[PDB]
């Protein structure tokens, strides 16, 4: 269970989405996080797979905001204190808005592969894996921008998927976070994206899986990784 509390870009620093706060204020502040209703910091489970919850989490609305960044450059995600029993891939996807992503149909995203990380080695079961990374440092991650997209508004949907129960059908934990980022720069590539109800099947090798034994290989779930990606 957790959430992104903060996004770092080039120094400058935005609000995340403080989903313990916002949704009982009467009058929020706006920010580049995604609205959600998940009020109890849970996750999206392979059940909704095929659910708009999938892709930006539960109920989730477009933030009112956008943070500028350059082709190329990186953007940290700052998560509250990941558990360490929630082992798991870091998946971050970018889809363009081709509009204003403050009213974006959420479905109509279609998202694209930059940065994916898994099982990084299993010499002591359960094994090390992305989300452990991400625990070491500073409970944070970070993404680059890929120098070739073209410019223009996306959502930047990054992920943990926690597997410490994915042994089970239906046990994954998906924990998608969107934010909205406007992308400058000389880029020119529109890679082909993939709905976000289209990303993951309950029976994905790296959906359904059992971490508890050693591992020779890890599939990170998901379309493949852009070629244009870092
Ligand atoms: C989430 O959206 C569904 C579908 O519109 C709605 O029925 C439900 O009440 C919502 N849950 C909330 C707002 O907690
Ligand atoms: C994008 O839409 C939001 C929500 O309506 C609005 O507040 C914001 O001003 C828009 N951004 C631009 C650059 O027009
Ligand atoms: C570590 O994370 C905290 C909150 O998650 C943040 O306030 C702090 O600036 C981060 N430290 C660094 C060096 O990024
Ligand atoms: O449009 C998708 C396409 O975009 C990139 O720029 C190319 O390098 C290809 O490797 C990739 O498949
Ligand atoms: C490691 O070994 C497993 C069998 O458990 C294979 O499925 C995998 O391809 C790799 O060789
Ligand atoms: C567990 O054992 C497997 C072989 O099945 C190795 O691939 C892995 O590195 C770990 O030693
Ligand atoms: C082991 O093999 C799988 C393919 O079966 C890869 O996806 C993984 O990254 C590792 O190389
Ligand atoms: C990952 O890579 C494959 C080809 O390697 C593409 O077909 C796919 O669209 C994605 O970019
Ligand atoms: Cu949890």
């Amino acid at each position: 269970h957790g959430y992104v509390q903060n996004i770092v870009i080039d120094g400058e620093s935005y609000s995340g989405y403080i989903v313990t706060q916002f949704p009982y204020e009467s009058n929020p502040p706006a920010v580049i996080g995604w609205a959600t209703t998940a009020t109890d910091l849970g996750y999206v489970d392979p059940t909704e797979y095929t659910n708009a919850d999938i892709i930006c989490h539960k109920n989730a609305t477009p933030g009112a905001l956008s943070a500028p960044v350059a082709a190329g450059g990186t953007v940290e995600l700052q998560w509250t204190t990941w558990p360490d029993s929630h082992h798991g891939p870091v998946i971050s996807y970018l889809a363009n808005c081709n509009g204003n992503c403050s009213t974006v149909d959420k479905t109509k995203l279609d998202f694209v592969k930059i940065d994916a990380s898994g099982l990084i080695d299993d010499t002591t079961v359960p094994g090390t894996w992305a989300s452990d990374q991400l625990i070491a440092a500073n409970n944070s991650w970070t993404v680059t921008i890929p120098e070739t997209i073209a410019p223009g508004n996306y959502v930047l949907r990054h992920e943990i998927i926690a597997l410490h129960s994915a042994e089970n059908t239906d046990g994954a934990q998906n924990y998608p976070q969107c934010i909205n980022l406007e992308i400058t720069g000389s880029g020119t590539a529109s890679p082909t994206g993939t709905p976000g109800e289209e990303l993951y099947t309950p029976t994905d090798p790296g959906i359904l899986v059992n971490i508890y034994q050693s591992l020779s290989t890890y599939v990170i779930p998901g379309p493949t990784l852009w070629s244009g990606a870092a």
